[PDB]
């Protein structure tokens, strides 16, 4: 149950990953072979929910690639049960300052570090209680990663740099943009700048910056200034393009 | 991606509707040929979630019926979900007040306008980034309807009129006769004079008075005092009353 | 484990069936409470498999109204599959002649009267070897229903009630109609014929007449000479219609 | 539509329960005949949801054993759909106060008894309308069993005893011993002496005591203090304990 | 219920299309928006049933691209099913001789023309006995293409292409390399010039040439020669190359 | 692609399994963590089908027990979506003389050994063609295991045993029982003679023994005698007691 996606970023490896959205165990696992270093399995824009987190975690183990989660919402509740079904990387949406950053901290830890709830026979998380000491190795491999997505969130940035159990702060670019005046498109110099003062700024507190970004050129830029997690491509996009260019191709 | 059943609200032409409980995709489609004008995808007193929502709104898609989906609470995460995988027209239960009105619109709507979260690439909202200018185009073709359920809602009425993006105000008689004291029966003069009321309030500042109601003489009625959209039976009751006649028929 | 279903036909006690093509184990439950006597599952003409099946006999088993399913076809495999989720009572289509009617027959039953396989500890149908002597009271229970569909059935007929263990011989208007050249259009003068002097024939022989037919008064003409296991509606047309004709009373 | 388990609980006869985490209705039926009093269907910290509760209840209906619910939280929202799926008897966790219980307790009821919302139509809880007089005898067979977790909650017990419509008070030994320093290990005298307490105090308020407890030895002891619905094991634990021996049996 | 790709073929416009095994209405729906004019819904090579055909017709409906279906064998049982929920045209595969494609399509046709079992309130290809006159009307538009995959077929394929109601054949590289002592790798020139001479010889007995080549070349190569149903490309190769692509990317 | 039980019974190292009937992929991932050696996905006697089995052996993956898969019947078609949903060892029912042995191994291999059809693309088998020359490695992964289950089948085993390709013979004491007149009752000497005796028949042909057996001094027998592959229990059955001798010492 060792954490290996949260010992490569306290490491300083840059890990490169696929968004999940299309909900579905199958394509799940076809992606989990492909090479990435981490997979996210989207809870938040994307039809899926605690059951179907639970079969793509299934599809996805065997494979070197490594899963997080984002939840729909920094909800205590919905955390505890993805967390029971055997998630330990959550991505957070929409955290706005140091209290919330602590919340969703609190909510992957046992007391007394954390509120999450105990049902550990009951769980895939502990493997139904044959993970020897689950309950005591449990919290020191959770890891929380936490969006800053609005002009509020990135002033709070410091604050939030400061809570203990953020291992990382993703930013981003669509509602960032979008909060900023520019409709979700970021490829706008304000944007641009922001984007980066904050990945230079998370990593000099020793936290992990990250990102999705699928212009390639754009993703290196980031990885440059000292991004750790960085998400390069879209399922649904990839195949959707692909999909497209092939049929233009023949008219 | 233009709102039909939106605009015919705001052109004064009557929609006839069918709530859907079967929670079914198979009887969603088979009700999407039977000649209404829209249909109701209760996610609040049916076993309905974000994937039944779904595969209900793809099987409905050919047919000119068009989609509205009651989430179970006046909840910006749910609606976002919801959102996303293409709902455009929304019944929201329980608003009790003006605020409570104005979060469901802006719930709806990106920034500035609202907080709806900005995931566009992995939509069938916007055909997974298909549709050009989806971001500009979206807000205007959400339609906020808000369920009036109270004698609190009732005497907010006025308020709640006033909020910009509230299309229609919608009357549940069962949950208003429940509150006034007759116990889900709408059948009671008190509880026909406040719905009749409010109806023509409603249809007086502009915006359009809704109501389920399978006694048809009463659809017709709440009809002729200018409701807009009117939804005359639910599928469960027309084929448990159709199933249970027949076989009474035959002792 | 008695099949109530199979004692009424033995008793002479009529059964007013509904054919259920909706596929949801939902809607199966809503209409099990209906008054109905028994109800199709119907896994030729619907989107039913084993699994399908199975949840509809989990809703309806606390009901009154008696399970009969319909295979897609006389196999011996799939009835096997059938009778283990706990199927007691088939109605086999195209059963041709009394070969066909004998294999239907020995599908359900254990050697040496038939080749079904054994596997009561995994099957629904021995409550998982909760069920004392399954293995020698099964066959007893088992209820064989067979269609005949064509000219070349109907030529057989006689040879067909003479087979052990068809306890029902069921007419499909629809299938007869189209092999006499009426295109699935019953309402003949030559089919009414056929269909009449087949149940007169078949109740005279001792055993059990059906059929499916969704006018009412032909289905109390066949009920009156001697039909034991009629089915007087489809849940998908009950649904259609009842939907149509409310709205078209809306214009 | 008359609730047993709450019955029995009013009468001072101890109901012996079994845990369900399988999330499978096909499991749900297996263990349905084993002869418990009451299964719990866990929808905390097991991956079910409202329709996958459904299924379980549907499977379960037919036998004896009373199912019991466990929402993901005292939320009434979720409440209000268990409820109209045909839950009856709900075990809601972390009530921490009086406040909470009573929120709990409201959750159930129509008004004016509670905020219960009104849907009857559409419920499986109601037979979709065939329950004669539904909405005036369902508060009535409503049964609410409350968890408490914490010390706070223990402190808090007195008061919560003191709500009407609580019929029941559940100890959580885990999430208990979690709360007081013991890492979910309740085996600690301190823990054991809170669990015993708050059961005698329970029971000498005219309420029913409940707990889960593996220890069959405990489970006993508990009964012998006046527990009245006592879960004495979990599906997932007896399954992966009784195939683990089996293996090692084998080298 | 006019076949719109069957006329394309008869008319002699060239139809470009994708191969589907994702096995999702998901992906399905994502996918016909992009531009084919024909996807093939793999029921023989991909994880698909009659059901799951089912939810992927109702997420093509809506858009211009056509459906073809591919069941695992030419089963005239497995092919009622499938015509039952809507399916207009058919990928037979294996079809070795022309009594075998003579069975194929007798299997779409209502007697006297062929077998086709009818069941028409029931089904999704009648809209529910919506379509006006639809026994009447079915057995022309549907499509049937048989597969020729071996040695033998390409013998017997001057008899094949005799058979009344084969509106095209479609030659499968992979099976046929195989059978011809290449494992399955069809680039060898005495593959190539079977497949070209196959090409060939269909268009010039008025019927219609399809095949499967994800060599876009190759695929520029048999349009030239005469193919009309050309699928140019795999959903799950589409993904699995851009995702491994992208991953190489950044190393 | 390696398969490991294969060459565990080729290199006489006996196996000790665990029958699946429980049809859910979350109880075969608590199973595949218990111990055995291998597990055996039951698609003959539980409500399995290939899509099914494609997500338990996507649960079981990680872990170290090997699946099997029992298909329906001795189909080649239905082999062949089993096998390319990944299913590298079957165990074939009903195999009554060497032709059908025969039959079942030809059709887990590729052209000219066998007639599996060639779809890797699509395929799970393949990893989606991410396996190196997957068609020239994939006929000497797969193991074909046959079930006697009749004394016709019993009087044909030395010539079963001399089929190249059957890697073991299953010997089903349920069936073979009810076969020989003893209802599927295996505990008569006359039919403990004929398992053991083909026990040593098949272990000095030089193939695999196997057999199922809940009895678990009888299991010990049959593998001092030579069985390769026992196992030892099945799910449905070690959860059914173990629940009911829980309940019963509640009374
Ligand atoms: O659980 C059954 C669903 O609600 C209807 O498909
Ligand atoms: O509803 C379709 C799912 O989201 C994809 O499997
Ligand atoms: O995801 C697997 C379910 O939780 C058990 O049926
Ligand atoms: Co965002
Ligand atoms: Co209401
Ligand atoms: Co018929
Ligand atoms: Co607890
Ligand atoms: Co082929
Ligand atoms: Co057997």
């Amino acid at each position: 149950m060792e954490n290996s996606f949260k010992a490569a970023l306290k490491a300083g490896r840059p890990q490169i990953g696929l968004w999940l959205g299309l909900s579905s165990s199958y394509s799940a696992e076809l992606l989990a072979g492909a090479g990435f270093d981490w997979l996210l399995i989207d809870g938040e824009h994307a039809p899926n929910n605690v059951q179907t987190v639970l079969t793509q975690l299934q599809a996805i183990a065997p494979y070197p690639s490594q899963p997080v989660v984002r939840p729909s919402w920094n909800d205590p509740v919905q955390i505890k049960q993805l967390l029971d079904v055997g998630t330990q990387t959550l991505l957070v949406p929409m955290v706005q300052n140091a209290d919330e950053a602590r919340e969703a901290v609190r909510a992957t830890r046992y007391p007394p570090a954390g509120i999450r709830g105990v049902g550990s026979a009951l769980a895939r998380a502990s493997r139904w209680n044959r993970i020897p000491d689950y309950l005591q190795k449990a919290n020191d491999q959770m890891c929380v990663l936490v969006q800053i997505e609005t002009r509020e969130a990135m002033k709070n940035l410091p604050q939030i740099l400061d809570v203990e159990g953020v291992d990382g702060v993703f930013i981003g670019p669509a509602d960032l943009s979008a909060d900023m005046g520019y409709a979700g498109n970021p490829q706008h110099p304000e944007v641009q700048a922001a984007i980066e003062q904050a990945i230079v700024q998370i990593r000099e507190s020793g936290k992990a910056p990250g990102i999705l970004i699928a212009n390639e050129q754009l993703a290196k830029r980031y990885l440059e200034l000292g991004a750790l997690f960085v998400a390069v491509g879209v399922d649904t996009t990839l195949l959707a393009r692909a999909a497209e260019a092939l049929a233009a191709r023949f008219g």
